[PDB]
């Protein structure tokens, strides 16, 4: 297990399985010859059941979300080392929706609403729209409700046919959705975004060997194809390291997020 023959390669499920899974594909391809080594992907049911798996040391990459990721961090060994880049930028916001048809297109309108959320364990579909509505004079429980939809692609179809009147969603996946024609953008206005968060961090099993590691490390951030990189919507991979989200640590702790809601 220090240098297997097979690597078990994790995503975070922020949009349906299927488009994860076709999405990777390139990545797959090319990594699979990088390493001459067969590769396995995963794509879990919910975030949770992905920390639990880092957590068990049965993954040996993982692709997380911010907040899951510093989730996984505390019950695992496991490391950062790159994420996405673009056009000089290597971080990405949250966006506030609300449904055209009703007139919802501030957060005054949100009041006494459903506002759809993702994952619980979710930055941009969670984390950050919670506090973003609490600084705006909106309180959950008692000026609205939330509901735990899953993913992002499900948030965003709520809003637009109306089940929830508004939501909090990654705005690059709202942006993928609209360019598909999945998502009407007549249908859905953008309330506000988010500040800068920072991207979504590959990981690697630490107890995986130091030249292993080198080269894991080498071949992502010295990696140019389009094949690879045209369906991420990125120029490359640029470094990380783990204090570039203690940012997220301190929006969840004042959030008050309790990790043993999420392992154990």
């Amino acid at each position: 297990s220090a240098d297997p023959d097979k690597l078990i390669v994790a995503l975070i499920p922020d949009e349906n399985a299927a488009t994860v899974i076709q999405d990777n594909q390139g990545l797959k391809d090319y990594l699979t010859e990088a390493f001459d080594k067969e590769i396995e992907l995963v794509v879990t049911t919910d975030y949770s059941s992905m920390i639990e798996a880092a957590r068990n040391d049965r993954l040996d990459l993982a692709y997380f979300g911010p907040l899951s990721y510093v989730l996984a961090k505390a019950v695992s060994d496991i490391e950062p080392f790159a994420a996405r880049i673009k056009g000089g930028t290597k971080t990405y916001n949250s966006c506030i929706i609300g449904n055209t048809k009703k007139g919802v297109t501030s957060f005054d309108d949100i009041k006494g609403t459903t506002f759809a959320l993702g994952d619980p364990a979710s930055t941009s579909s969670r984390l950050f729209p919670e506090l973003t509505l609490a600084e705006n004079g909106l309180t959950k429980g008692k000026d609205f409700q939330g509901v735990f939809l899953g993913s992002h692609d499900a948030v965003a179809l709520a809003v637009q046919n109306g089940n929830a009147q508004a939501g909090g969603m990654a705005c690059p996946i709202l942006k993928s959705l609209k360019k598909k024609g999945v998502i009407d953008p007549s249908k859905v206005t953008t309330i506000a975004q988010s500040s800068p968060i920072p991207q979504y961090p590959w990981t690697m099993r630490s107890t995986l060997s130091p030249e292993l590691k080198e080269k894991i490390r080498f071949t992502f951030l010295d990696l140019d194809s389009d094949k690879v990189l045209k369906p991420f919507n990125a120029d490359g991979f640029a470094s990380i390291t783990d204090s570039d989200y203690d940012g997220i640590r301190k929006a969840g702790k004042l959030l008050g997020l309790d990790l043993s809601k999420f392992v154990k």
